[PDB]
DNA sequence: CCAGCGGCAGC
DNA sequence: GCTGCGCGCTGG
C-alpha cells in the first residue's frame, strides 16, 4: 500500500523507490549510460548531494566533474540542477511535467512510487521485464 | 587493438 | 521528427 516487491531482476528503483526524488536521479544516471557503471557513479553522487535541497544548490561545473566517465556530463549535471529546483518548487502530480524527466523516469515513478502499474507501457528493456512479471505474478 | 551501444530536451 | 550530447563497455 504501495510497496513494490523485489524481483529477480533487482532493478536499482526497488531500492529507492521511498524517496521519488533518489529514485529519478537514478533514471538520469541511466540515460544512455549502462547501469553496471552508472550506478557506482550514483552512490558517490548521493553522498555528496543527498537531497534536492542541497542538489538544487550546486554549481552544474562541480556535478560535471563527477559525471565525467559516464559521458553526457555537462548535459546532465545541468538537468540535475534544474530537475531538482523544479521537484520541490514547482507544483506536480507526475514527473514527467518536470525538466529531466520524460517518459522512462514517468513510467518508473508509476510502477514504483505510486500505485498504477497496471497502466504503464513501458518501452524500457529491464521496466519491461520487472512490468511483465509482475502481471504474470498478479 | 575496433565500432556499435547503453533518454531527454530544444528546436 | 531530428539532432546534440559522450563516456567506457562490449563482442569478436
Amino acid at each position: 500500500k504501495w510497496t513494490p516487491p523485489r524481483s529477480p531482476f533487482n532493478l536499482v528503483q526497488e531500492t529507492l523507490f521511498h524517496d521519488p526524488w533518489k529514485l529519478l536521479i537514478a533514471t538520469i544516471f541511466l540515460n544512455r549510460t549502462s547501469g553496471k557503471m552508472a550506478i557506482p557513479v550514483l552512490w558517490k553522487f548521493l553522498e555528496k548531494y543527498p537531497s534536492a535541497e542541497v542538489a538544487r544548490t550546486a554549481d552544474w561545473r562541480d556535478v560535471s566533474e563527477l559525471l565525467k566517465p559516464l559521458g553526457l556530463y555537462d548535459l546532465r549535471a545541468k538537468t540535475i540542477v534544474k530537475f531538482s529546483d523544479e521537484y520541490l518548487t514547482k507544483q506536480w502530480k507526475y514527473p514527467i511535467e518536470l525538466h529531466g524527466i520524460g517518459k522512462y523516469g514517468n513510467d518508473s515513478y508509476r510502477i514504483f512510487c505510486v500505485n498504477e502499474w497496471k497502466q504503464v507501457h513501458p518501452e524500457d528493456h529491464k521496466l519491461n521485464k520487472y512490468h511483465d512479471w509482475l502481471w504474470e505474478n498478479h
